[PDB]
């Protein structure tokens, strides 16, 4: 670790002015470097770990799906074989992509999620799990696709089984996972009505616990309801 | 070199691929190591080679920016003492920028400056010299900003004379250069009057030269000619 020898409240510090100056790579890896340190993450030290990696990780999705594309039509009827170049490429992308999404789950599992014993924590981080074995799922196609895709499941499962038994309706983190369960349904486990039901059943039970909120609460949660509107409308 | 066993011609492919991806540190990876197959560059290779850059380092100023910016405050009357993460966050920024900027200047230096011979080549990467030590002025503090100034106006220079011997006042990398140099003065020399001065003769001799050219011609010189018109609006 060659954060080790820096102080865990350095770390996050740096991680903060990372987050200021769009650096998200070196973000990531201060906050690599303070889950290392063995102390459980706060709060706000949480949303740091997943706003970095989900900028990194974002950005080689966006590129793999570019070069993906470019793949694709040159394996068409009547496209000029440019070589090996394409493939290569994507491949490249594709391993780092896979790199950076084998070190969350890595953190996840050593130690973050075994010693996370509120809702709040532990549901975090399992989303997160089932989140980078989704992103792992985009990219898969050999003799590990479906234990990847039942990774993520089972992942987010638990995740909602805790989420709705210890968080009230409209709480953001219940209401993120929801709508990523609801996307991996749509686009990674080919069952486009579960991810219908779901969204929709999630924002009817958050309209109707909005009366128990204060009012600069939860611009979080209207974000996210709004985000499975979008999707619903997008999918019917 | 990491890309010594890849063909140029692969290089040079999987650097136009980096750019539809928006990867530019591939990119100029990819295109640092076509460089260094020893061989001239052509047009659209050294457009190539100054994008990839021009990003990376684009990309490095604008978080050294923030992250000084956030210095220059916590040095203020009545801010309180954070310690020295803010200081040491922007020096790794820093020292990262000027490894990138020494890096393109070692690559015009061996050996593409003195191997281009044509106006369009030589004028080219000597405003990319010119560009490179401008990038590290901008950082640069100690015993060195003075001699690193007058590295960036040489290049300029000498880009500048021969522009105006061998170039039509329209030419899309005379009038680049034109731009940068004029930046140069307002921005690293302390000298808005020369800044102002050359982006008005600037503008002036290449609308004069308009009628020479073709329709579907010159975007980029339009384009650049707009450049110098919002500097010296933003200026006088
Ligand atoms: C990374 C730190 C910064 C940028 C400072 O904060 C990110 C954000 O961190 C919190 O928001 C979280 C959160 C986001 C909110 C939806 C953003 O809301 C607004 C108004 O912008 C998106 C972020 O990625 C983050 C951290 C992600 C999670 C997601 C994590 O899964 C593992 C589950 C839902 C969502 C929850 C955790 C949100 O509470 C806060 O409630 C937000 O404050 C506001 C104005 O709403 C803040 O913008
Ligand atoms: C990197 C390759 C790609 C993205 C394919 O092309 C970049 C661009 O490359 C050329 O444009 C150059 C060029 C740019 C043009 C001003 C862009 O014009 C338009 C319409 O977008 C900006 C680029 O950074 C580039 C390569 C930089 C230079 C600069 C280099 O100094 C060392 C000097 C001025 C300018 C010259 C070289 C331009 O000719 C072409 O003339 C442009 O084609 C069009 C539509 O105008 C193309 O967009
Ligand atoms: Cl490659
Ligand atoms: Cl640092
Ligand atoms: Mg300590
Ligand atoms: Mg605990
Ligand atoms: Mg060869
Ligand atoms: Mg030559």
């Amino acid at each position: 670790g060659a954060m080790g020898s820096m102080e865990r409240a350095s770390l996050i510090q740096k991680a903060k002015l990372a987050e200021q100056a769009e650096r998200y790579e070196d973000m990531a890896a201060f906050m690599k470097g303070a889950v290392e340190k063995g102390e459980e993450l706060s709060c706000e030290e949480r949303n740091l770990l997943s706003v970095a990696y989900k900028n990194v990780v974002g950005g080689q999705r966006a590129a793999w799906r570019v070069l993906s594309s470019i793949e694709q039509k040159s394996n068409e009827e009547g496209s000029e074989e440019k070589g090996p170049e394409v493939r290569e490429y994507r491949e490249k992308v594709e391993t780092e992509l896979q790199g950076v999404c084998d070190t969350v789950l890595g953190l996840l599992d050593s130690h973050l999620i075994k010693e996370a014993g509120d809702a709040e924590s532990r549901v975090f981080y399992l989303k997160m799990k089932g989140d980078y074995y989704r992103y792992l799922a985009e990219v898969a196609t050999g003799d590990d696709k479906k234990r990847i895709i039942d990774s993520a499941r089972s992942a987010y499962q638990e995740a909602m089984d805790i989420s709705k038994k210890e968080m009230p309706p409209t709480n953001p983190i219940r209401l993120g996972l929801a709508l990523n369960f609801s996307v991996f349904h749509y686009e990674i486990a080919n069952s486009p009505e579960e991810a219908i039901s779901l969204a929709k059943t999630t924002f009817d039970e958050a309209m109707a616990d909005l009366h128990t909120l204060s009012e600069d609460s939860y611009k979080d949660s209207t974000l996210i309801m709004q985000l499975l509107r979008d999707n619903l409308t997008l999918w019917t």
